């Protein structure tokens, strides 16, 4: 059982899954899926995994599809890596869940080193 | 008084106060105070005065998290540099302010180059508990 670790920016986060190979860096191309759930009332806000293709990103990039944590967390990730998050409101959906923290987890598919 | 040093990307540049120690280098972790103001209008668009602990950076390093400028900048400030900027839109706000310079004020408050960046207090203490 595992402690948060706390980002900078506010994000809490810990591996469920640890992964193996090197870690995401800043500018790499990377594959996901991923959930997140309100920490109110425990429901699923929003799952990637219906989705043919993972959906991809460019780490430490925010490009506004996808929430702000989600850009920074992957750094330091590894292919499969399951990353638990608790997300502060102003990286997530200030206008839609303002006032609490959101619970994602977030696997990593796919690496593409930049 | 002086004149403005151009960089090749457009930033004009004077030091408004010299700093002290070793120079900052790209990958430098930088705490800074800075200020930026429109220069049509002369109003403030952004201050981190209000934060008691400054943002950090790295030098060289552009990361989103502040204007393109700064992380250029930062590189040969010193501990205690002023630097006033003009900024030019390419490195500020392209769409935002796409047809004006920006005037910026950087402040360096602390270079991290260290790695001497262990814990302190109770989180050393502990630590080296979990050692032994
Ligand atoms: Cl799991
Ligand atoms: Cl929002
Ligand atoms: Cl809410």
């Amino acid at each position: 059982d595992k402690p948060y670790v706390k980002t900078e920016s506010g994000i809490l986060y810990k591996d469920l899954i640890d992964g193996e190979g090197d870690p995401i860096e800043e500018g790499d191309i990377v594959y996901i899926h991923y959930q997140g759930k309100t920490t109110n009332d425990f429901r699923i806000i929003h799952s990637t995994f219906n989705s043919i293709i993972p959906p991809k990103i460019r780490a430490g990039q925010y490009d506004q599809k996808h929430i702000r944590a989600i850009y920074e967390i992957v750094i330091g990730m590894k292919k499969h890596t399951r990353r638990q998050c608790v997300v502060p409101p102003h990286l997530a959906y200030p206008n839609h869940f303002p006032s609490q923290p959101l619970l994602y987890e977030i696997d990593v598919v796919k690496v593409v080193k930049k």
